[PDB]
């Protein structure tokens, strides 16, 4: 694990700060803050506003959320940028207290390069729960990659890619917070993940490692939002952030909360919404950014990745 | 192109003709029917009720829709044996009279592959309207079928599959009743459409080819689903079933029809309905069947992908 100093922002301080949110207060002055990291091809609101900014409320908490523009489809590096500012915002707005990040898709694989990459923040998140992260990207990216029409962080987001190879070599492939990891074998969006073991690209080392067909049996199916939206993953969920040992209990969820239907507590226009989760995600997609090679590793995470290529050519040391 | 015998069904006239339905009236007896062909993790109902279905029936068309099982994911051999039943059914069931045929995505292909391999329903096909149709399968399915998650039709959907070289061996990339072919190079389904010539899996040799981004311009986006449901492919879906030709034609839209959302006549709800098209297809597609090899092709397609690898191994003479 990168034990130095934090790199420097791409960014300024104003924009990061313009792409944080809280739901009815300032982050500098927030009561129980949650940060929420959404999906590819999404805002916060848009990931959402028809799952958990209701649920966490309706938890006890404040969610907060950042939408790095445009909807999560640039530099994986500098969506992070946005978390990693958050959570220095959100905990010094809160009274120097850790706070828990949740998140959907490639917001837990920017979690992770933020804990990774950005030492001084490891003390700040006292939990990760993560939905469908892939840490590891997905199988299913690499034809949009060679057709030259994925976005920046689709291509950051394959399988192989040059961004998940620093990942691994600089360490992040273990968790540096305790951390659940709820996920599904049917999903279409992050693959593989079915295996129930290292191999999916949700897991991590010592995590909470949860695939929804290992306790719900294999003909359970919630796909790449349900694993977000299900009253199954809102039940790990809810146990995660209520745990003492900052990840979900076995003995918080079991085979009667397998139901496959978005959260219980959910209003039916939340519903609708959170079913329909992926439809405006993927149009979202095909409307953004497209470039011929994946965006450059900043020069901290170079030294992880030699011999992949990027925009630039083949990192170097 | 195969100019014999129709092959036999595999499957028995019942189960056929129980597939087949038409609203308000029965394939027996039926004024100026039209043939809706779904897509992929779809019903017939699920692909139209947002759109063509009560679009053709303000056309004065009476809709009737095939609903091969389960939601199109099996043998794409299979699901052409209801289109072509169909045929049959609503040409006699309206007084021997040709009809049209409106497709989306798999159904296109079924469609071609009936016209190809079932020369009886030639002549009572008077034209095809195909929105994304993708003839040449798509390459972003192939990740899929690496990992064994695919079903039987995603397989043959696959570029390079044994049933894409069969149909393009026999002749079928070549329209053989007048074609319309409406998709989009922001396809996030189907690929390579981007480049506005044959080489897109939409495109047929002699049909009306009609790439949305080539009329409306490179900043247009209509997606997988808006191919189907807007209001720009409701007009050249309009300008093709009502063309004396049987084919789109230009002098009916132009750049002021360049209107991505859902067609304007369709209520409130079919628009809700249609923009959230993709979402429930694929939840169909990752709760259906799935297999590690492609469908054998029935023997009177073998002779045209001699050397592709199905199910029983190499296809042979
Ligand atoms: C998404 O990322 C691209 C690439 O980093 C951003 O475009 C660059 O913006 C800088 C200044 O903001 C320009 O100097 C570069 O020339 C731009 N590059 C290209 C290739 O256009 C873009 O601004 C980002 N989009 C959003 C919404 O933040
Ligand atoms: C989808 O296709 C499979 C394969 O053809 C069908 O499975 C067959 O179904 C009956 C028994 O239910 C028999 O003809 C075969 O023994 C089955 N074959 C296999 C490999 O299982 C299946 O029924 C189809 N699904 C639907 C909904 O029609
Ligand atoms: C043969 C059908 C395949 C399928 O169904 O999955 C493809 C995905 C990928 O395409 C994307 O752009 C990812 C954006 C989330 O599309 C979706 O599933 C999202 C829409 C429900």
């Amino acid at each position: 694990l990168p034990s130095g100093s934090d790199p420097a922002f791409s960014q300024p301080k104003s924009v990061l700060d313009a792409g944080l949110t809280c739901q009815g207060a300032s982050p500098s002055s927030v009561s129980k803050p949650i940060l929420l990291v959404p999906g590819t091809g999404t805002t916060g609101p848009q990931s959402f506003d028809s799952n958990w900014i209701p649920l966490s409320t309706q938890l006890g908490y404040t969610p907060c959320w950042i939408s790095p523009p445009p909807f999560m489809l640039n530099d994986t590096q500098v969506n992070t940028e946005y978390m990693v500012n958050a959570i220095t915002a959100l905990y010094a707005g809160s009274g120097n207290n850790k706070l828990p990040v949740l998140t959907w898709s490639q917001g837990g694989l920017v979690a992770q390069w933020g804990l990774t990459f950005f030492p001084s923040i490891r003390s700040k998140v006292d939990r990760l729960m993560a939905f469908a992260p892939d840490y590891k990207g997905t199988v299913l990216a690499g034809p949009l990659d060679a057709l030259a029409v994925s976005a920046p962080s689709v291509w950051q987001q394959t399988t192989g890619s040059a961004l998940t190879t620093a990942l691994r070599n600089a360490g992040g492939l273990t968790q540096i917070v305790p951390t659940t990891n709820l996920y599904s074998a049917t999903d279409e969006i992050v693959q593989p993940q079915v295996s129930n073991s290292p191999l999916d690209s949700s897991y991590l080392f010592n995590g909470k490692n949860v695939q929804a067909q290992a306790v719900c049996g294999p003909l359970f199916v919630i796909d790449h939002a349900g694993s977000l939206t299900s009253q199954f993953s809102y039940v790990v969920g809810r146990s995660a952030l209520r745990s003492t040992t900052g990840q979900a209990r076995s003995a918080d969820y079991g085979i009667t909360d397998c139901n496959p239907l978005p959260a219980n507590d959910l209003t039916p226009e939340q519903k609708v919404a959170a079913a329909a989760l992926l439809a405006p995600a993927a149009a979202a997609i095909v409307a953004g950014p497209k470039q011929n090679c994946e965006p450059d590793l900043m020069p901290y995470a170079r030294p992880f990745a030699v011999g992949k290529r990027t925009c630039s050519g083949i990192v170097t040391p």
